[PDB]
């Protein structure tokens, strides 16, 4: 495709000039802003199904709201691509998510139309709710609107969020772009209730038709004025406007441009050692696809749990599960686990209960940016007692150290990234190895590399041009120590890598061990930085962070 | 009733139903005599140890009927929260084990597991009874087990989103659970919410009286035997059959068996009052711990800015996060160990956008006979790692203050932590003057050794050091670290040591070993916090020095190592 021709479109470059539209342009403008939205995701990728089911409500709510002196919050923000083409920023969505152009959601620093960074689903109502009650203190007459969709809904924080807005008798309007999609489909006590609030406290008004934008500009227009809790039910269609989104919504969720995937190791040891094993219970909050469970559901239902987007309750369920005896493996990305934290210790390792933790997305994660990147599991982990905490190099050590963390009697967490690995091969047994030992990998002298994780591929290149000792550690927690100490007395450097912030890290628990034995060897400590990594392409995450060969070579060899 | 009574009161009853297998050898005529017994002996024990007093009191009545007409052990009780438990613990072979209640080995404060298989689920945070509930009740059916569920959850828990998640899976699955809704009309303060002021796919019955015995044992009976997700609305006084209570239903949440320097808290809810007469964009949160975290003078002077969010720790974080996004100025007050259910708020939200939230973290550290539950052992480690996070760790009650005004005037995310009790009663600037940022205080010179102190150890650390002759700085910053005071001690003394009441992994003493081996610095280092295991339960005085935190225990590990 090439760029379509969008006049009416090219005058509506932000708000205020869509608003000096007539309303006898809107319908036009859609079918041009849903053609140029089909046009530019073609040439970039990134998220499609969603954005093009709120195009009318995005046009809509420009054209009634005083834009940006009324706050609009986006909940997730991957349905926000229509909403920066009418922002002022059309016409650089060719740079969208690559280095150094649009992020994937709505960032304050990147507009003044973007209310509030966002990534993670389910703050929105949270975010208006605060910026209404600092509003009104303030005597502004703003408008407070937050557009959260069935799936985001599903969240603990947004029931709080909905409950405080009720008590503070808030002015905001929460607008509900229901299209009874998730990832997957939204699976819920809340979704079957969603297809057939007032009680809260709220003034109900719908369901609308939300490609309708003569009823949605009358509704907007009506609900923009009434007083305290506005709570507006609109129905859309996931895709709407291309024929095969509509059709496949999952797949259509995000496309791209125009070696096994870790996750799918993971998924095929998940159907692997169910086949074995009665006992293990799969659980993932709305991950299915991301976290690869789509075989394990289809093959064992009855063990596979979806519980919504509600990465607390997945782990306190997994808890009590535990208690009667099964073996529930939670599915969850580092950065998803970080809103579960207090699940995890609290109720599970305090308890030291028999939970395994498949913690997907560890390191950088590319183009969805900071917000989503995995940089904290190993930190926010280690420090908790009771937790076993692996860092598989390979495809094959994934496999392995799954099967590790399961059998073992008490909370496990496995950490593995996104995308693919060196392709070695994968060992079918379903075997363990010994808890606490690292790997050698490479005898050689002088300089010694502690490897947690898939830097290990990049540390043996450097290690051949230095001759360096590679070991690939594998666990974090119970470390290694008998091998630390000895590597301690033989070389003249220890350097430790890993996908994690330095700060709290793997690095630091070796550094730790050192200090507490008197080992006074050197320790220089690779890893991610103490700032939030821009979105681009993994490897130029990487290189920026000096986690490939060129990086660590460098550091290495400046140290000794 | 009228006074707790001082000598064990006569429980013939109560004695011949020391667990649930012959309490339902009794007969219905019988349980209204042993509600009356049960009361007794529970006031009597609570004013024997100290503990967790009203919301027994209101759940004695409904604790019989529970295992009366349940098949426990085999059928699953799951306890909210645990601190209306007593008489659950009572009833369940532990009454005479109560006289160790809350003590140095004896009975934890909330149900346990290792404690008793009577005990399903280890609680102490709010809001779990229904996920683990539910996570049991799938196990049973797909073990072929015909056993019953039960959480029974506070109308204060409930307003936790992680309850709304557990009803709509539970739903969901159609799960075979009963859950019971116990409503007295409050949490710890009265019960702020919109769901307290008030087809998820539950079957709801009630209300019901929660202190009519035969209307409970009657309808439990009934929903026993029904199939699907159970919802059972009960209604309860607390502190039901003690006058004082009920008419004090906040002063008797809990109360002493039957002096010194202001709580921490207290000198927090001084400053938070003192810094909101000056500012008028100063915003207070606290998810329903007002009396806790001490705003209750700011709530009274301030209330059109004051903000209790219920047991909602997530939605607290992010509303400030949206506050000042409008350029108004949060505080939010939150327990460490309650600050980690926000923990991605806190990150996301907040430090990925820089934005301007004071975060005061309250109980940092031990917190004594609560035990391990609600210890606030990791908020330097989960804290420290995020980047733009600046991270502080008063010595004393001026420092707290000082440093409270430190972070609030800098523009940015800010976290002060501090323990519950009282301090070693030093001097308080009125002033509201901030510190300058990353910079630690020398408090004494010595030789040989040197103490990088991270909060309220500083005067046990400055009797080791005196009889030492050793130095000692009050290190005031964790995150930007006084990366120059520690590079001049390093190639000054012979050995540093850190001391800070956080877990050493990932601890403030591994920012300074951060430090040092990122510059080659290769001196001796010695870190002393909190072990790699949960503390169990006892005095603050005791499980700070099983810990090594106290002046022996410092003086004995540093002597040690040199
Ligand atoms: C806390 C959290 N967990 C998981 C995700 C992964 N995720 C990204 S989009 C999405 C589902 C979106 O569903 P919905 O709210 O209804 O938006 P829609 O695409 O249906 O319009 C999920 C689960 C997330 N963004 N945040
Ligand atoms: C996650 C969390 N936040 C805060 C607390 C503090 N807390 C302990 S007990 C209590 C009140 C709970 O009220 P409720 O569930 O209604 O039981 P009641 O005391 O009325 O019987 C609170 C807020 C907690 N236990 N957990
Ligand atoms: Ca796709
Ligand atoms: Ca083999
Ligand atoms: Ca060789
Ligand atoms: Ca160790
Ligand atoms: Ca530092
Ligand atoms: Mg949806
Ligand atoms: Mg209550």
């Amino acid at each position: 495709r090439e760029r379509p021709a969008t006049p009416l479109l090219d005058r509506a470059s932000s708000p205020a000039e869509l608003r000096r539209l007539g309303e006898a342009d809107l319908e036009t403008l859609a079918d041009e802003l849903r053609q140029y939205l089909l046009y530019t995701v073609g040439q970039t990728g990134g998220h499609f199904g969603a954005g093009l089911g709120v195009v009318e409500l995005t046009i809509a709510l420009h054209y009634v709201f005083d834009t940006p002196d009324d706050r609009l919050v986006w909940d997730v923000g991957h349905q926000a691509y229509p909403h920066k083409i009418l922002t002022e920023r059309r016409e650089l969505m060719g740079t969208l998510r690559q280095k150094n152009g649009l992020a994937a959601f709505p960032r304050r620093a990147e507009s003044e139309y973007d209310t509030f960074g966002v990534g993670h689903s389910s703050t929105s109502i949270s975010a208006a709710l605060g910026m209404a009650i600092a509003a009104r203190l303030q005597g502004k007459e703003r408008k407070s609107v937050a557009v959260i969709g069935d799936g985001a809904l599903t969240a603990g924080m947004a029931f709080e969020a909905l409950n405080h807005a009720s008590e503070v008798d808030a002015d905001m309007l929460v607008i509900l772009n229901d299209n009874d999609m998730s990832i997957s489909h939204n699976v819920g006590g809340l979704s079957n209730y969603l297809a057939k609030f007032e009680e809260l406290g709220w003034n109900y008004i719908g369901p609308i038709d939300g490609h309708d934008l003569p009823t949605l500009v009358a509704t907007l227009r009506n609900m923009r004025d009434m007083k305290g809790p506005q709570f507006l039910h609109v129905v859309t269609k996931k895709g709407k406007g291309f024929a095969p989104a509509e059709l496949d919504p999952i797949g259509y969720h995000a496309i791209t441009k125009l070696g096994p995937k870790y996750s799918s190791v993971f998924g095929q040891w998940l159907c692997d050692m169910a086949a074995q094993d009665a006992r293990l219970l799969g659980i993932t909050p709305a991950m299915k696809e991301g976290s690869d469970l789509v075989a394990f559901s289809e093959r064992y239902p009855e063990r596979y749990f979806d519980v919504a987007i509600a990465e607390q309750h997945a782990v306190t369920l997994a808890a009590g599960m535990a208690c009667e005896g099964m073996k529930p493996v939670v599915a969850i990305y580092s950065t998803f686990l970080q809103r579960a934290y207090d699940q995890l210790i609290h109720d599970v390792a305090v308890q030291h209960l028999d939970v395994l933790f498949a913690i997907d997305r560890a390191g950088l994660v590319g183009e969805d940016g900071p917000t989503h990147a995995g940089s904290f599991d190993i930190s926010y982990l280690r420090c908790i007692p009771g937790m076993l905490v692996m860092t598989p190099s390979d495809e094959d050590e994934l496999r392995k150290l799954l099967t590790t963390g399961y059998l073992f009697d008490g909370p496990a967490a496995v950490r593995y990234p996104r995308g693919s690995g060196p392709n070695h091969p994968i060992d079918p047994d379903l075997q363990p190895v010994e808890i606490g030992k690292g790997v050698v990998r490479r005898r050689g002298g002088r300089v010694a590399l502690l490897v947690f994780g898939v830097q290990l591929a990049e540390a043996m290149k450097v290690a051949e041009s230095l001759d360096a000792t590679v070991v690939d550690m594998r666990f974090v927690k119970p470390l290694d120590e008998a091998l630390v100490r000895e590597l301690a007395g033989s070389h003249e450097l220890l350097v430790t890598i890993e996908e994690n912030a330095v700060m709290g890290g793997a690095g630091s628990a070796v550094g730790e061990f050192l200090a507490s034995e008197g080992l006074e060897v050197p320790l220089l400590q690779l890893g991610l930085p103490d700032y939030y990594v821009e979105h681009a392409k993994p490897s130029e995450m990487l290189a920026e962070c000096g986690l490939d060969a060129a990086g660590i070579e460098k550091a290495v060899r400046q140290r000794l």
